[PDB]
């Protein structure tokens, strides 16, 4: 029982890295001509899409360090396993991203997509915008998981997959598409190039604590213990 | 009991906040190149599929003015939880309009994406065209939402969004794609700029009450009591 | 029990109006600089995707002339009954042909997105082409339906509507994309030219009743009855 | 009970006939402007979603050599059942590439879309692109289709048509889209041209052997007997 | 003296035999994407800019047939010299057309760029479009022969060049680029087509005619004897 | 003597006329994929290349307004000739764009490209932006003209051109290419639309002024009376 | 006297190493969107139109290998001095071809754009288009530096840039842009690749010598003495 | 005589102030779609082209920092002279750079069109290329103005114009388009910016010396006195 808690860990670090393996190699600069961002964007929620599908069933599949929070925060998971997580996706994140570095030519990679802050866009603007881009995407990996609803959903796993391609579509355009700490995190260390980068993990945070909080505290509630359930903390 | 009727508003109201900032958002003119209206239009299906499976969940998701009508005349729902919506739906599309302003540069937002009306496309060719789309996609939500079908329709929520998805890629081009008065108000409102905009109240109203009838009245009708189910606008 | 045979008509002639409206439409001529094929295929795919859940809940929802065949060729339809959606069928194309032309301007339509031999594709080629688009895209609808399968197909829908858009994005481009009578019929009606027009009726006809045939005779049999099955034409 | 299993080899020859003939016929050179890797991808994609769901009802429908071999390593079918399949493949995916050629004019038609290395990416780089593309393709069948798993996984071909969609897109890049032999090796023969196809072979068999073994080894175990289960090669 | 006057014919087949084989070659339908437009347009200019290089320094130059009888009316040439140009100018655009087609593919060639009228375009104004087009044309070409004029005009040839660049880039789009009934004409009979081909004849004389007057009538006239000249048609 | 005078406004009329015609023809709106801004500020250069080599032989080719002023500021003209010039250009323009109007089709035309202020840009930077173009331009048609010089400049008309064509490729996106009152007042009144239309006015008059006064006050001024060649504006 | 002869040498061997270097340079793969096909061809025009002002001054500036030998045939050099300027521009085409290599990363570098026969293009119709394309560029040089014509031909040097730039743009689409074996030479060399290597020699050559011998036996003939002439051959 | 030889420093201000406005304002960041590489560089180009012709007629017009040196080291200006060009043409540089910036929205700019190394290339291969630039630009406009030739070069001013067009279509892909101190200095300083800044000035420096020896102790000598000449320096 011990152990097997262990092997979550593996599908969460093996997820993520062949999220940062996909997505980010599919940013790789070479479109200029057609507006990748279709592409790009694209790309991120069928990988996303996909990894649900084999890494869910066996635990979790968050990929997102920002997503994996507001799990914790909505109340249901221990801190300890909360904090695996994180740690097996940032490394996962950097496995994929040193793997991708390796294989793309030369004059292919660039900063291995860095999210660049778009020219206009001042750093209050783009942290907002990871606040919404993070809030959608949790309030919908929520719902998709919560039991309660029998209904039919349908592909939850194809469900997510989508939504995330909502979000890095639109945060493409104003800030290089971020909405996941993991994906800002790989570019800007594989790279040496720290730069705004905090605010992909203030905004993704913040949007994923508030988008946890919006489908509990409102949206749809536990019918049963708040205070009870809190105990998952301690164990 | 009473309370809760009220959750469903919110959900309504950030539903129609979300759907409007991702869409409109999406909207936004950069992409003098590519052919935007493949990306914009995907964009808005995205935003709708998603919204329907956090929020459908707790209550309705219709999001869609003129949708909501089609349930009102569909004969299940309160006059007064109908207006409860559209006004939850109106504010919501212009609490999403400010902030996609506030956020985007302002080389970039234009009129926030407001629905310009086809050079040669005259007034009422354009409401014909936002008659079909909305009377489309209210059919495919009426269907979708069905109980009686068990059936296997799989994701009704993503059913819903490509359904969507056809609406705005074909509506983009001929009336700058519609089928929604709260996604024409936003823009108009928030960049005082009236013109033609009711025609987007008119065709997707008409279309609505129109698409909503067909399922009832013919295709598949409610093998109970018309009369009697008439009683739910009493309460 | 007389009159609802005849509901099934309507929901057959809706559909395919509809169906002709939104693709035909995605088509028109607008597109010099993006390869609108990626759009125009994707548009004819999520018109039938979506129409299948309105309408295939109702009855049917063949849309596409050579698919009904494929039915009573299959054995499991009455003779009468796969007449009455073939002339739905054309009619409800026509319809929404004759739609579309009224609704967009005049440098924008030319032949209604008329089926053009593409200059060096050969009619002999041009045929096998339609034969392998239908006999790909019957036995999906086929598989989809047949109830003897329960597994977990997921959205029935969703699934008929990509195998679609396959069979016109390849289409598009030998054949100006056929696979389908009815899309071929209506514009050269509505726009009096007829030329080749008839390997768009023999090859989705050939394809379906092969790909038809191929579910059934080999593939997934009916391991019952199959001379007594054939009754079915007899009422 | 002897003949029931040849009608599987059928399934699988006309499956990746058709698979062949629709994927590598989207790749055809007539992009010279548009990215058309957005579209050979997709077409690859969906051309699977959808045979996933004809022949994968009778009987695998597995299509890609590497990935029979991953059932066959994964300890769950007869070793001549997989010998069985792959050449049922090859010669499926050559009847398509002769057939593709016969219809395609002369100035389209160039090497069949054969799976050309890209100018800067070397030999070993290419390797290791097919190692992770076909591992990741392979892990999401086999998730796909194990039973264990009730859940709401919702349309599992179409789950796995959007994972092969995401491979090939990233493929297309750096090694002209691989992950197939089947794919690689019409092209080849049908065009007298062998050059790196060894490659493709060699990443995509060690991708599914790895890939498969992730998933039972670690991911999500056989909680009975692995020794026991070994016994299906025997018969 | 007499044999002299034939090479001239000789400068005149050959120079329109180029200019119909690089312009319209130019046009060859594998755009699909970029809007060639700006090419074609450009190939058409080029071919004529140098044309008048090597061959107006031996005789004329015109090429076009509309431009011959501008001079012609013009007052400054023999009746039966403009015939043998306009005749040494069709066989030339004919010889052109009829080897390019025997080179360029068969999927490549179409109608060999037959000048199609643009589906909004009524004839009315269609033909307006040719009368200006070469008017403009026929004006340039004026000047830059006046002999008059010593001024620093400067390549002379190469100012034609670009004049002509401006009737195809904008012709292109109304009429298909027509402004030479030579290059309308090789086309329609090289590949059995006529449709409207005649306000192609009908725009460029007008247009010539009238172009040729404004120059001498007002502009700048010949201060010398206007009827005296006329004396150049009796030899 | 006095009649001569009157010809050089019509040489400045048909110039100005064309001019609108041709450039402003270029724009109509049916780029929306290539950025056809490469291809309307070439039109509108070739176009007056091209004028200046009919137009400017009989007297002065001046066709902008603010470039006429230029000449007058300039000290070399009389002050009637300047006004018969404004007024020629002015209806000249209108008569072009009256045509332009006529015969593109509806939906072609929108507001005959009417320059629309780019979104970001202020009214104050337009302006600024509208001063250098102009200044530029004057600069340079006022060095061509120069008897002074002799060298060789080689095509003083087709110098002009590609001067011209520098100031729209630039102007186009900052106010949709103006640096020509008459350019920017044909597609006003002919769609009754004015606004920020005076920026138009006032920039490029600025500019020419300002860039008339930069040749002669400073860089090569006129070795002979300043005092007594102003008195051409007595006659 | 005798020394003088050999700066001409380098002058060619300096002006094909610059031809060759940025036109070559500009077809480098990495165009993938926007059709190249403007720019490579543009790129080899200005690229010779320039050289010809500083080479030809000092001497010839032929650059062009097929080019040369229209000279020599041409009858007005001496054998010796055309055996000199072949090597010379061999020997600078791959000097050029060499640093290029040196300075472009790998995953741009291909093959250095070798000349790639056109899919449909069979190895007669690609010796043709060769045929054509040298015997223009040569009559348009001939005519160009024939002394006879003091004219106005202007920038004789920019007459011989576009004339060049019309045969690349179409010559890139039939044999990816021949014309000069030294351009086709380079590639196959500096990347071991020799494939219809030959048509490219050939056909330049014969249409060299072609479009020589038009210029002279009948075109524009030396009104002097042809059999004293090709003495220059005896020195 | 003392005054006057500081009106050509304003024609050098003035020239490179432009200079840098139009070409560096054509760079801006708006074209994430067509590849602007074609209009930046021909922008550039027209602008030097232009330049040319108002100020080249009072002084120089060199406008390049590397260009004036390559005089000063041709051997014909004072060394002071020299100096003076520079000083005017880096504050002009920076005076039309300060107000580019004043009138571009900010989501327009970026970095104001600075010089970004490309991806793959390293700081070697960057200078060895704004090397070879420079050298033929220098070539070009020293045979451009050497008086000793008179023939028929043309439009002296238009054949740099094209020279440079060349040198920033290929430049602009390997270094950003540089060969101009200038044009690289005004970015990195109007926006605090310097990295590799400095391989600008060395490669420009070197090509304009090394192209300038090329054509006086080879190519085309001055045959005079070298020694004596080299007395401009002392005034």
């Amino acid at each position: 029982r011990s152990a097997s808690f262990w092997r979550a860990i593996f599908a969460e670090f093996f997820a993520t890295l062949f999220y940062v393996f996909f997505g980010l190699g599919a940013s790789l600069r070479w479109a200029p001509g057609p507006l990748h961002v279709l592409q790009v964007a694209l790309a991120f929620g069928l990988a996303l899409a996909t990894l649900v599908q084999a890494v869910g069933h066996i635990s979790g599949a968050h990929v997102n360090p920002a997503v994996t929070f507001a799990f914790l925060v909505g109340s249901q998971m221990s801190l300890l396993r909360a904090i695996c997580y994180v740690v097996a996706q940032l490394l996962g994140a950097v496995a994929g991203a040193a793997v991708l570095y390796s294989v793309t030519p030369p004059a292919v990679r660039g900063n291995l997509a860095l999210n660049t802050l778009h020219p206009g866009v001042s750093v209050g603007q783009a942290t907002i915008v990871e606040i919404f881009l993070t809030l959608q995407f949790v309030l919908c990996i929520f719902a998709t998981y919560d039991e309660r609803r029998n209904g039919r959903l349908g592909s939850v796993a194809l469900a997510v997959g989508f939504s995330l391609t909502l979000g890095h579509l639109f945060g493409m355009y104003y800030t290089g598409a971020g909405m996941n700490p993991a994906r800002s995190f790989a570019p800007a260390i594989l790279t040496r190039n720290f730069t705004n980068h905090w605010v992909y993990w203030v905004g993704p945070v913040i949007g994923a604590g508030l988008g946890s909080l919006l489908y509990d505290f409102l949206l749809f509630p536990r019918l049963k213990s708040v205070s009870e359930r809190l105990s998952i903390l301690k164990g």
